[PDB]
């Protein structure tokens, strides 16, 4: 018993309970991990939700748009748990995307300066965490990011989409120098998740607008999943995480593993 029985993972992300993040941390201390959480802006506020996961772990500061909280964040992590001590995992589940270019916004409009900000956010911080956690990783360990299918575009998406696809193309990258570690590197492609921040952008940026067009594509998971799909249940996804955070996917790096009800593989 024990997925993770006796594994340091940092899981990134959390900003509410239903996040993504929150779910996968949860999982892997039922699984046996030793967690270190990172949190943005408001860590009082994550504190109060992390404190609510099975066990306690460190809490770190780290706003991935920052050069010093990157540039400190491997001694930081040392310090928290214990010199002489390395990573085996790293969860990135960290996104964002001003409306302007995800919601009902048109996608002619949205300003290079917001799109930017969030591939800066989205993508290039795969990198950028890869970068400053790999020298205290140990071999044989895992580095996994969330993502969501952006082989063909969809209402409202939008501009997340183009990030999705980039990261999609980081992750490939940062598996080549994972690689010199003994370390993986994967993503996992999950269906939607009634996360807050999901749920605001579902309705809170389109009304009754491309409210239908979300509908439809989003009922449209569930209709396509041989084994169905459950927007409001982020378990699957998280024991997918923590699939590719153990050793039984030893041989899988730079890639892809969609945790979607099978719904991508279906056309109708
Ligand atoms: N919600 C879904 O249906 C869904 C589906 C597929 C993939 N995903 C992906 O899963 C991840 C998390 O999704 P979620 O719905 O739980 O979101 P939210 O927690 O619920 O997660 C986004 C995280 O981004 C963090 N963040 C934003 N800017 C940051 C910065 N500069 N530095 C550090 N952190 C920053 C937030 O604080 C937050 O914790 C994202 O990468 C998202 O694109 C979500
Ligand atoms: C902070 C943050 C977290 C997660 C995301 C993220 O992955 N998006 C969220 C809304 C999703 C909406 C949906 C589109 C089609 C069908 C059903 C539902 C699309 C993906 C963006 C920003």
């Amino acid at each position: 018993t024990g997925l993770l029985d006796g594994k340091r993972i940092l899981v990134s992300g959390i900003i509410t309970d239903s996040s993504i993040a929150f779910h996968i941390a949860r999982v892997a201390q039922e699984q046996g991990a030793q967690l270190v959480l990172t949190g943005f802006d408001r860590l009082r506020l994550i504190q109060r939700i992390t404190d609510r996961l099975p066990a306690k772990a460190p809490l770190l500061e780290l706003d991935v748009q920052n050069e010093e909280h990157l540039a400190s964040l491997a001694g930081r992590v040392t310090e928290a748990i214990g010199a002489g001590n390395k990573l085996d995992g790293v969860v990135h589940s960290i996104g964002f995307m001003p409306q302007t270019g995800m919601g009902i916004n048109p996608f002619f409009d949205a300003p290079y300066a917001d799109v930017s900000k969030g591939i800066h956010i989205s993508a290039y911080s795969y990198a950028s965490m890869a970068k400053a956690l790999l020298p205290i990783m140990n071999p044989g360990g895992s580095i996994v990011g969330m993502d969501f299918d952006p082989s063909r575009a969809m209402p409202a998406y939008n501009w997340m989409t183009v990030a999705k696809s980039a990261l999609e193309s980081v992750n490939r990258f940062v598996a080549r120098e994972a690689g010199k570690y003994g370390v993986r590197s994967n993503l996992v492609a999950a269906g939607p998740i009634r996360t807050l921040a999901m749920s605001a952008i579902v309705g809170g940026a389109l009304g009754e607008e491309a409210g239908a067009q979300i509908q439809l594509l989003e009922e449209g998971w569930d209709q396509r999943a041989p084994i169905g799909w459950n927007m409001k249940d982020a378990t699957p996804v998280a024991k997918t995480v923590c699939a590719l955070l153990s050793d039984w996917l030893p041989a899988t790096t730079g890639d892809i593993i969609y945790a979607d009800g099978g719904a991508h593989t279906q056309l109708l």
